[PDB]
Protein backbone atom coordinates (compact mmCIF):
# COMPACT_ATOMS: atom_id res chain seq x y z
CA UNK A 1 0.00 0.00 0.00
CA UNK A 2 1.79 3.12 -1.39
CA UNK A 3 -0.91 5.87 -1.17
CA UNK A 4 -0.38 5.75 2.65
CA UNK A 5 3.22 7.10 2.17
CA UNK A 6 1.77 10.14 0.17
CA UNK A 7 -0.89 10.64 2.95
CA UNK A 8 1.83 10.70 5.68
CA UNK A 9 3.81 13.25 3.57
CA UNK A 10 0.67 15.43 2.98
CA UNK A 11 -0.23 15.18 6.73
CA UNK A 12 3.37 15.86 7.92
CA UNK A 13 3.92 18.89 5.56
CA UNK A 14 1.01 20.15 3.32
CA UNK A 15 -0.39 22.28 6.20
CA UNK A 16 -3.80 24.01 6.55
CA UNK A 17 -6.08 23.51 9.66
CA UNK A 18 -4.49 20.76 11.90
CA UNK A 19 -7.70 18.82 12.71
CA UNK A 20 -8.79 18.91 9.00
CA UNK A 21 -5.39 17.31 8.12
CA UNK A 22 -5.93 14.43 10.68
CA UNK A 23 -9.63 13.69 9.69
CA UNK A 24 -8.30 13.57 6.07
CA UNK A 25 -5.29 11.43 7.05
CA UNK A 26 -7.48 8.92 9.02
CA UNK A 27 -9.83 8.91 5.94
CA UNK A 28 -6.86 8.23 3.49
CA UNK A 29 -5.33 5.54 5.81
CA UNK A 30 -8.77 3.78 6.15
CA UNK A 31 -9.27 3.76 2.33
CA UNK A 32 -5.65 2.51 1.95
CA UNK A 33 -6.09 -0.44 4.41
CA UNK A 34 -9.43 -1.52 2.78
CA UNK A 35 -7.75 -1.42 -0.74
CA UNK A 36 -5.27 -3.95 0.86
CA UNK A 37 -8.46 -5.82 2.13
CA UNK A 38 -7.30 -6.20 5.79
CA UNK A 39 -10.89 -6.42 7.23
CA UNK A 40 -13.36 -3.55 7.90
CA UNK A 41 -13.62 -4.75 11.59
CA UNK A 42 -9.77 -4.75 11.91
CA UNK A 43 -9.73 -1.24 10.23
CA UNK A 44 -12.46 0.25 12.56
CA UNK A 45 -10.47 -1.18 15.54
CA UNK A 46 -7.12 0.46 14.60
CA UNK A 47 -8.82 3.91 14.15
CA UNK A 48 -10.53 3.54 17.61
CA UNK A 49 -7.16 2.58 19.22
CA UNK A 50 -5.75 5.75 17.56
CA UNK A 51 -8.73 7.97 18.70
CA UNK A 52 -8.52 6.74 22.37
CA UNK A 53 -4.76 7.59 22.52
CA UNK A 54 -5.36 11.02 20.79
CA UNK A 55 -7.95 11.82 23.56
CA UNK A 56 -5.88 10.59 26.58
CA UNK A 57 -2.32 11.47 25.40
CA UNK A 58 -0.98 14.94 24.38
CA UNK A 59 2.37 15.68 22.69
CA UNK A 60 5.20 15.93 25.31
CA UNK A 61 6.59 19.48 25.96
CA UNK A 62 7.97 20.73 22.60
CA UNK A 63 6.77 17.91 20.22
CA UNK A 64 4.52 19.11 17.32
CA UNK A 65 0.84 17.90 17.22
CA UNK A 66 1.51 16.13 13.83
CA UNK A 67 4.77 14.36 14.89
CA UNK A 68 2.84 13.00 17.95
CA UNK A 69 -0.09 11.77 15.82
CA UNK A 70 2.08 9.78 13.33
CA UNK A 71 3.94 8.30 16.38
CA UNK A 72 0.44 7.09 17.53
CA UNK A 73 -0.60 5.86 14.01
CA UNK A 74 2.69 3.86 13.64
CA UNK A 75 2.60 2.32 17.15
CA UNK A 76 -1.05 1.18 16.72
CA UNK A 77 -0.51 -0.08 13.09
CA UNK A 78 2.39 -2.09 14.59
CA UNK A 79 -0.11 -3.71 17.06
CA UNK A 80 -2.58 -4.31 14.14
CA UNK A 81 0.17 -6.25 12.25
CA UNK A 82 0.83 -8.35 15.44
CA UNK A 83 4.19 -6.74 16.27
CA UNK A 84 3.86 -7.32 20.09
CA UNK A 85 7.73 -7.65 19.75
CA UNK A 86 8.05 -11.42 18.93
CA UNK A 87 10.24 -11.96 15.79
CA UNK A 88 11.56 -15.45 17.00
CA UNK A 89 13.65 -16.23 13.86
CA UNK A 90 15.81 -19.01 15.50
CA UNK A 91 14.03 -22.12 16.91
CA UNK A 92 14.31 -22.34 20.73
CA UNK A 93 15.46 -26.03 20.75
CA UNK A 94 18.00 -28.52 19.30
CA UNK A 95 16.04 -30.51 16.61
CA UNK A 96 13.15 -28.40 15.21
CA UNK A 97 10.56 -30.20 12.98
CA UNK A 98 8.50 -27.84 10.70
CA UNK A 99 5.34 -29.22 8.99
CA UNK A 100 4.25 -27.00 6.04
CA UNK A 101 0.43 -26.98 5.36
CA UNK A 102 -1.66 -25.05 2.78
CA UNK A 103 -3.47 -25.52 -0.60
CA UNK A 104 -1.61 -26.21 -3.88
CA UNK A 105 -0.35 -23.17 -5.85
CA UNK A 106 0.11 -20.88 -2.75
CA UNK A 107 3.96 -21.33 -2.78
CA UNK A 108 4.51 -24.16 -0.18
CA UNK A 109 7.41 -26.05 -1.96
CA UNK A 110 9.02 -22.71 -3.03
CA UNK A 111 8.58 -21.55 0.66
CA UNK A 112 10.17 -24.88 1.82
CA UNK A 113 13.28 -24.11 -0.35
CA UNK A 114 13.35 -20.37 0.61
CA UNK A 115 12.99 -21.40 4.29
CA UNK A 116 15.76 -24.10 4.02
CA UNK A 117 18.29 -21.60 2.51
CA UNK A 118 17.44 -18.98 5.16
CA UNK A 119 18.33 -21.34 8.06
CA UNK A 120 21.39 -22.84 6.22
CA UNK A 121 22.97 -19.30 5.89
CA UNK A 122 22.31 -18.75 9.69
CA UNK A 123 24.61 -21.82 10.17
CA UNK A 124 21.88 -24.47 10.74
CA UNK A 125 22.21 -28.06 9.28
CA UNK A 126 18.90 -28.17 7.29
CA UNK A 127 17.11 -31.15 5.65
CA UNK A 128 13.92 -30.97 3.42
CA UNK A 129 11.43 -33.92 3.06
CA UNK A 130 9.16 -34.49 -0.02
CA UNK A 131 5.91 -36.03 1.39
CA UNK A 132 3.79 -34.68 -1.56
CA UNK A 133 2.49 -37.81 -3.40
CA UNK A 134 -0.32 -36.35 -5.63
CA UNK A 135 1.34 -33.46 -7.56
CA UNK A 136 3.70 -34.90 -10.21
CA UNK A 137 7.35 -33.70 -10.07
CA UNK A 138 7.04 -32.75 -6.36
CA UNK A 139 10.04 -35.01 -5.46
CA UNK A 140 12.14 -33.40 -8.26
CA UNK A 141 11.00 -29.78 -7.47
CA UNK A 142 12.00 -30.10 -3.76
CA UNK A 143 15.20 -32.01 -4.86
CA UNK A 144 16.36 -28.95 -6.97
CA UNK A 145 15.67 -26.35 -4.19
CA UNK A 146 17.38 -28.55 -1.49
CA UNK A 147 20.80 -28.66 -3.28
CA UNK A 148 20.18 -25.09 -4.67
CA UNK A 149 19.73 -24.09 -0.94
CA UNK A 150 22.61 -26.25 0.31
CA UNK A 151 20.33 -28.48 2.47
CA UNK A 152 20.08 -32.32 2.70
CA UNK A 153 17.02 -34.03 1.08
CA UNK A 154 14.80 -37.10 1.41
CA UNK A 155 11.58 -38.01 -0.47
CA UNK A 156 9.47 -40.81 -2.01
CA UNK A 157 7.12 -40.19 -5.02
CA UNK A 158 4.77 -43.11 -3.92
CA UNK A 159 3.53 -44.58 -0.57
CA UNK A 160 1.68 -43.75 2.70
CA UNK A 161 2.54 -40.01 3.01
CA UNK A 162 2.75 -40.33 6.87
CA UNK A 163 5.35 -43.16 6.59
CA UNK A 164 7.25 -41.23 3.84
CA UNK A 165 7.38 -38.25 6.21
CA UNK A 166 8.42 -40.41 9.25
CA UNK A 167 11.11 -42.03 7.07
CA UNK A 168 12.44 -38.62 5.77
CA UNK A 169 12.53 -37.36 9.39
CA UNK A 170 14.54 -40.38 10.65
CA UNK A 171 16.92 -40.23 7.62
CA UNK A 172 17.79 -36.51 8.17
CA UNK A 173 18.05 -36.74 12.00
CA UNK A 174 20.56 -39.66 11.35
CA UNK A 175 22.63 -37.29 9.09
CA UNK A 176 22.62 -34.58 11.87
CA UNK A 177 19.83 -32.26 10.51
CA UNK A 178 19.14 -29.71 13.34
CA UNK A 179 16.04 -28.40 11.40
CA UNK A 180 13.72 -30.58 9.18
CA UNK A 181 11.09 -28.91 6.92
CA UNK A 182 8.37 -31.38 5.82
CA UNK A 183 6.84 -30.25 2.44
CA UNK A 184 3.22 -31.51 1.88
CA UNK A 185 0.56 -31.84 -0.87
CA UNK A 186 -1.94 -28.93 -1.35
CA UNK A 187 -4.56 -31.13 -3.16
CA UNK A 188 -5.70 -34.80 -2.65
CA UNK A 189 -6.22 -35.96 -6.31
CA UNK A 190 -9.26 -34.24 -7.99
CA UNK A 191 -9.93 -31.83 -5.03
CA UNK A 192 -11.33 -33.82 -2.05
CA UNK A 193 -9.95 -31.22 0.49
CA UNK A 194 -11.18 -33.40 3.45
CA UNK A 195 -8.82 -36.27 2.52
CA UNK A 196 -5.98 -33.64 2.36
CA UNK A 197 -6.91 -32.55 5.96
CA UNK A 198 -6.90 -36.21 7.14
CA UNK A 199 -3.48 -36.59 5.37
CA UNK A 200 -1.94 -33.55 7.25
CA UNK A 201 -3.39 -34.81 10.61
CA UNK A 202 -1.87 -38.29 9.92
CA UNK A 203 1.57 -36.96 8.79
CA UNK A 204 1.45 -34.68 11.88
CA UNK A 205 0.77 -37.70 14.18
CA UNK A 206 3.75 -39.75 12.81
CA UNK A 207 6.11 -36.70 12.58
CA UNK A 208 5.26 -34.78 15.86
CA UNK A 209 6.07 -31.32 14.37
CA UNK A 210 7.49 -28.54 16.64
CA UNK A 211 5.93 -25.83 14.34
CA UNK A 212 3.03 -26.33 11.83
CA UNK A 213 3.36 -23.42 9.34
CA UNK A 214 0.31 -22.42 7.23
CA UNK A 215 1.64 -21.15 3.86
CA UNK A 216 -0.82 -18.64 2.27
CA UNK A 217 -0.65 -16.32 -0.76
CA UNK A 218 -1.36 -12.52 -0.42
CA UNK A 219 -4.55 -12.99 -2.58
CA UNK A 220 -7.26 -14.22 -0.11
CA UNK A 221 -8.20 -11.06 1.86
CA UNK A 222 -11.77 -12.24 2.60
CA UNK A 223 -11.16 -16.05 2.19
CA UNK A 224 -8.22 -16.04 4.71
CA UNK A 225 -10.67 -16.54 7.66
CA UNK A 226 -12.02 -19.93 6.44
CA UNK A 227 -8.79 -21.49 5.03
CA UNK A 228 -7.12 -20.90 8.48
CA UNK A 229 -10.07 -22.52 10.44
CA UNK A 230 -9.99 -25.64 8.21
CA UNK A 231 -6.18 -26.18 8.46
CA UNK A 232 -6.08 -25.15 12.17
CA UNK A 233 -8.62 -27.95 12.98
CA UNK A 234 -6.47 -30.82 11.50
CA UNK A 235 -2.99 -29.43 12.45
CA UNK A 236 -3.10 -26.55 15.00
CA UNK A 237 -1.23 -23.65 13.25
CA UNK A 238 1.82 -22.18 15.08
CA UNK A 239 3.24 -20.12 12.16
CA UNK A 240 1.94 -18.18 9.10
CA UNK A 241 4.14 -17.50 6.05
CA UNK A 242 2.71 -15.10 3.42
CA UNK A 243 3.80 -15.63 -0.25
CA UNK A 244 3.47 -13.41 -3.41
CA UNK A 245 4.23 -9.96 -1.86
CA UNK A 246 5.63 -8.79 -5.28
CA UNK A 247 4.21 -6.70 -8.18
CA UNK A 248 0.48 -6.00 -7.58
CA UNK A 249 0.48 -6.58 -3.74
CA UNK A 250 -2.25 -7.30 -1.08
CA UNK A 251 -1.51 -8.99 2.33
CA UNK A 252 -4.22 -7.54 4.63
CA UNK A 253 -5.79 -11.07 4.65
CA UNK A 254 -2.61 -12.41 6.30
CA UNK A 255 -3.50 -10.59 9.59
CA UNK A 256 -7.10 -11.99 9.48
CA UNK A 257 -5.69 -15.60 9.55
CA UNK A 258 -3.14 -14.29 12.14
CA UNK A 259 -6.17 -13.32 14.32
CA UNK A 260 -8.17 -16.62 13.80
CA UNK A 261 -5.36 -19.11 14.77
CA UNK A 262 -3.71 -16.50 17.12
CA UNK A 263 -0.54 -17.30 15.07
CA UNK A 264 2.35 -14.95 14.21
CA UNK A 265 3.41 -14.13 10.65
CA UNK A 266 7.05 -15.35 10.77
CA UNK A 267 8.09 -14.91 7.08
CA UNK A 268 7.07 -12.89 3.97
CA UNK A 269 7.35 -14.34 0.43
CA UNK A 270 8.59 -11.52 -1.87
CA UNK A 271 9.52 -13.19 -5.20
CA UNK A 272 10.52 -16.39 -7.06
CA UNK A 273 14.22 -16.84 -6.08
CA UNK A 274 15.42 -18.87 -3.03
CA UNK A 275 16.87 -15.57 -1.61
CA UNK A 276 13.52 -13.65 -1.80
CA UNK A 277 12.40 -14.45 1.83
CA UNK A 278 12.83 -12.18 4.92
CA UNK A 279 11.22 -12.49 8.38
CA UNK A 280 8.17 -10.28 9.15
CA UNK A 281 9.04 -7.60 11.80
CA UNK A 282 5.91 -5.34 12.22
CA UNK A 283 7.92 -2.37 13.70
CA UNK A 284 9.95 -2.39 10.42
CA UNK A 285 7.16 -3.29 7.91
CA UNK A 286 4.70 -0.51 8.91
CA UNK A 287 7.75 1.83 9.04
CA UNK A 288 8.12 1.10 5.27
CA UNK A 289 4.37 1.61 4.59
CA UNK A 290 4.46 4.95 6.55
CA UNK A 291 7.75 5.95 4.81
CA UNK A 292 11.00 4.61 6.38
CA UNK A 293 12.87 7.96 5.84
CA UNK A 294 10.26 10.29 7.50
CA UNK A 295 9.24 7.82 10.25
CA UNK A 296 12.78 7.29 11.69
CA UNK A 297 13.51 11.08 11.30
CA UNK A 298 10.26 11.77 13.28
CA UNK A 299 10.97 9.29 16.16
CA UNK A 300 14.46 10.89 16.74
CA UNK A 301 13.03 14.46 16.23
CA UNK A 302 10.74 13.45 19.24
CA UNK A 303 13.42 11.63 21.42
CA UNK A 304 15.85 14.66 21.11
CA UNK A 305 13.02 16.91 22.50
CA UNK A 306 12.21 14.47 25.39
CA UNK A 307 15.98 14.48 26.22
CA UNK A 308 16.26 18.37 26.07
CA UNK A 309 13.06 18.44 28.28
CA UNK A 310 14.97 16.47 31.02
CA UNK A 311 17.90 18.96 30.60
CA UNK A 312 15.28 21.82 30.59
CA UNK A 313 14.00 20.73 34.06
CA UNK A 314 17.59 19.98 35.28
CA UNK A 315 18.84 23.52 34.34
CA UNK A 316 15.48 25.09 35.44
CA UNK A 317 15.72 23.14 38.81
CA UNK A 318 19.23 24.68 39.33
CA UNK A 319 18.17 28.27 38.31
CA UNK A 320 15.25 28.02 40.85
CA UNK A 321 18.11 27.02 43.28
CA UNK A 322 16.72 23.47 43.97
CA UNK A 323 20.04 21.67 43.04
CA UNK A 324 20.60 18.17 44.66
CA UNK A 325 22.42 14.85 43.87
CA UNK A 326 19.15 13.67 42.16
CA UNK A 327 19.03 16.90 40.06
CA UNK A 328 22.72 16.45 39.03
CA UNK A 329 22.18 12.70 38.40
CA UNK A 330 19.18 13.48 36.07
CA UNK A 331 21.17 16.41 34.55
CA UNK A 332 24.18 14.12 33.71
CA UNK A 333 21.96 11.28 32.32
CA UNK A 334 20.26 13.94 30.10
CA UNK A 335 23.59 15.54 28.95
CA UNK A 336 25.26 12.12 28.25
CA UNK A 337 22.56 10.85 25.76
CA UNK A 338 22.46 14.20 23.85
CA UNK A 339 26.10 15.10 22.89
CA UNK A 340 28.11 18.39 23.17
CA UNK A 341 24.82 20.45 23.45
CA UNK A 342 23.20 22.49 20.59
CA UNK A 343 23.76 25.66 18.46
CA UNK A 344 21.35 24.90 15.53
CA UNK A 345 18.41 23.82 17.86
CA UNK A 346 19.83 24.60 21.38
CA UNK A 347 16.29 26.13 22.08
CA UNK A 348 16.56 25.81 25.95
CA UNK A 349 15.49 28.51 28.52
CA UNK A 350 17.44 27.09 31.54
CA UNK A 351 20.46 25.52 29.72
CA UNK A 352 21.04 28.77 27.65
CA UNK A 353 21.24 30.99 30.81
CA UNK A 354 22.78 28.18 33.01
CA UNK A 355 25.91 28.14 30.74
CA UNK A 356 25.70 32.05 30.53
CA UNK A 357 26.63 32.20 34.32
CA UNK A 358 29.04 29.15 34.54
CA UNK A 359 30.32 28.06 31.04
CA UNK A 360 31.97 24.99 32.73
CA UNK A 361 28.60 23.69 34.11
CA UNK A 362 27.40 22.24 30.70
CA UNK A 363 31.02 21.48 29.52
CA UNK A 364 31.83 18.13 31.25
CA UNK A 365 33.33 15.18 29.22
CA UNK A 366 31.45 11.90 28.64
CA UNK A 367 33.76 10.03 31.08
CA UNK A 368 33.53 12.81 33.78
CA UNK A 369 29.68 12.56 33.71
CA UNK A 370 29.88 8.68 33.64
CA UNK A 371 32.20 8.68 36.73
CA UNK A 372 30.01 11.25 38.57
CA UNK A 373 26.92 9.04 37.88
CA UNK A 374 28.75 5.91 39.30
CA UNK A 375 29.73 8.06 42.37
CA UNK A 376 26.07 9.15 43.04
CA UNK A 377 24.86 5.52 42.59
CA UNK A 378 27.28 4.48 45.47
CA UNK A 379 26.15 7.26 47.92
CA UNK A 380 23.57 6.10 50.60
CA UNK A 381 19.97 7.41 50.36
CA UNK A 382 20.89 9.60 53.41
CA UNK A 383 24.00 10.87 51.55
CA UNK A 384 21.83 11.51 48.41
CA UNK A 385 19.65 13.75 50.65
CA UNK A 386 22.42 15.45 52.67
CA UNK A 387 25.69 15.31 50.66
CA UNK A 388 27.26 17.77 53.26
CA UNK A 389 27.29 14.72 55.67
CA UNK A 390 30.04 13.24 53.35
CA UNK A 391 33.27 13.36 55.48
CA UNK A 392 36.62 11.62 54.59
CA UNK A 393 35.46 8.08 55.67
CA UNK A 394 32.29 8.33 53.45
CA UNK A 395 34.27 9.99 50.58
CA UNK A 396 36.58 6.93 50.77
CA UNK A 397 33.71 4.30 50.91
CA UNK A 398 32.10 6.09 47.88
CA UNK A 399 35.37 5.93 45.81
CA UNK A 400 35.64 2.07 46.35
CA UNK A 401 32.01 1.16 45.46
CA UNK A 402 32.24 3.14 42.16
CA UNK A 403 35.92 2.55 41.08
CA UNK A 404 37.01 6.23 41.46
CA UNK A 405 39.43 8.62 43.31
CA UNK A 406 38.69 10.09 46.80
CA UNK A 407 39.44 13.40 44.93
CA UNK A 408 36.84 12.56 42.16
CA UNK A 409 34.03 12.46 44.80
CA UNK A 410 35.53 15.91 45.84
CA UNK A 411 35.18 17.33 42.23
CA UNK A 412 31.40 16.48 42.09
CA UNK A 413 30.96 17.75 45.67
CA UNK A 414 32.58 21.15 44.74
CA UNK A 415 30.43 21.16 41.51
CA UNK A 416 27.30 20.68 43.64
CA UNK A 417 28.46 23.47 46.10
CA UNK A 418 29.78 25.75 43.30
CA UNK A 419 26.48 25.53 41.29
CA UNK A 420 24.46 26.03 44.54
CA UNK A 421 26.42 29.24 45.50
CA UNK A 422 25.96 31.06 42.12
CA UNK A 423 22.10 30.79 42.12
CA UNK A 424 21.98 32.72 45.48
CA UNK A 425 22.87 35.95 43.48
CA UNK A 426 24.57 39.11 45.01
N1 LIG B 1 5.90 -13.86 -7.09
C1 LIG B 1 6.00 -14.88 -6.20
N2 LIG B 1 5.72 -16.14 -6.61
C2 LIG B 1 5.81 -17.19 -5.75
C3 LIG B 1 6.21 -16.93 -4.37
N3 LIG B 1 6.22 -18.10 -3.73
C4 LIG B 1 5.85 -19.04 -4.64
N4 LIG B 1 5.61 -18.50 -5.86
C5 LIG B 1 5.15 -19.20 -7.12
O1 LIG B 1 3.90 -19.89 -6.88
C6 LIG B 1 3.71 -20.92 -7.86
C7 LIG B 1 3.37 -22.22 -7.14
O2 LIG B 1 4.55 -22.61 -6.40
P1 LIG B 1 4.61 -23.96 -5.55
O3 LIG B 1 5.77 -23.70 -4.62
O4 LIG B 1 4.59 -25.11 -6.55
O5 LIG B 1 3.19 -24.04 -4.76
P2 LIG B 1 2.67 -25.30 -3.91
O6 LIG B 1 1.68 -26.09 -4.75
O7 LIG B 1 1.99 -24.71 -2.69
O8 LIG B 1 3.95 -26.04 -3.56
C8 LIG B 1 5.03 -21.04 -8.61
O9 LIG B 1 4.86 -20.50 -9.92
C9 LIG B 1 6.04 -20.26 -7.79
O10 LIG B 1 7.08 -19.73 -8.62
C10 LIG B 1 6.49 -15.54 -4.00
O11 LIG B 1 6.85 -15.26 -2.84
N5 LIG B 1 6.37 -14.59 -4.94
MG1 LIG C 1 3.65 -28.31 -4.04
Amino acid sequence: MEGVRRAVAKFLRGGGVYEKAVDAFVKDLQRELIKADVNVKLVLNVTRRIKERALKEEPPPGVTRRDWMIKIVYEELVKLFGGDQEPQVDPPKTPWIVLLVGVQGSGKTTTAGKLAYYYVRRGYKVGLVSSDTHRPGAYEQLKRLAEEAGAMFYGEREGDPAEIARRGLEDLLSRGAEIVIVDTAGRHGHGEEARLLDEMKAIASKVRPDEVALVIDASIGQKAMGLAERFHKSTPIGSIIVTKMDGTARGGGALTAAAVTGARIKFIGTGETLGELEPFAPRRFVARILGMGDLESLLERIKSLEEAGELDRAAEDVLKGRITMRTIYRQLRAMRKLGPLGKVLQMLPGASMLASIDEGALKLGEEKMKRWMAIIESMTYEELDRPEIIDKRRMRRIAIGSGTSVDDVRELLVYYKNLKTMMKKL
